[PDB]
């Protein structure tokens, strides 16, 4: 599923991401835009052989099991394919674990390089929330 901007904001808010660990909703919508273009089916292979999955591009070396990343942890205890569903629950629950591990949203490279320090509130402007 490819989400609309306000549609995704509403879904993330219902799942408890607004101000989760101090990150306002616009941060999460901005990260999703540049990680996946709002597409739940997005996948990208990394140089080390791991793969990133879903709307928030969660990596198989640490967070999910895809059966082809040797020596990986499955810290969210989920198959990586569950992160591609039109239902974002599994991606949101795993993202909550990631953002709480010490480095905040800096775990997402696209957030650091394209959202951090910008007017992220613009990503939810005009939405009925
Ligand atoms: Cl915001
Ligand atoms: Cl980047
Ligand atoms: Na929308
Ligand atoms: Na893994």
């Amino acid at each position: 599923k490819v989400f609309g901007r306000c549609e995704l904001a509403a879904a993330m808010k219902r799942h408890g991401l607004d101000n989760y660990r101090g990150y306002s909703l616009g941060n999460w919508v901005c990260a999703a835009k540049f990680e996946s273009n709002f597409n739940t089916q997005a996948t990208n292979r990394n140089t080390d052989g791991s793969t990133d999955y879903g709307i928030l591009q969660i990596n198989s070396r640490w967070w999910c099991n895809d059966g082809r990343t040797p020596g990986s942890r499955n810290l969210c205890n989920i198959p990586c394919s569950a992160l591609l569903s039109s239902d974002i629950t599994a991606s949101v629950n795993c993202a909550k674990k990631i953002v709480s591990d010490g480095n905040g949203m800096n775990a997402w490279v696209a957030w650091r390089n394209r959202c951090k320090g910008t007017d992220v509130q613009a990503w939810i402007r005009g939405c009925r929330l």
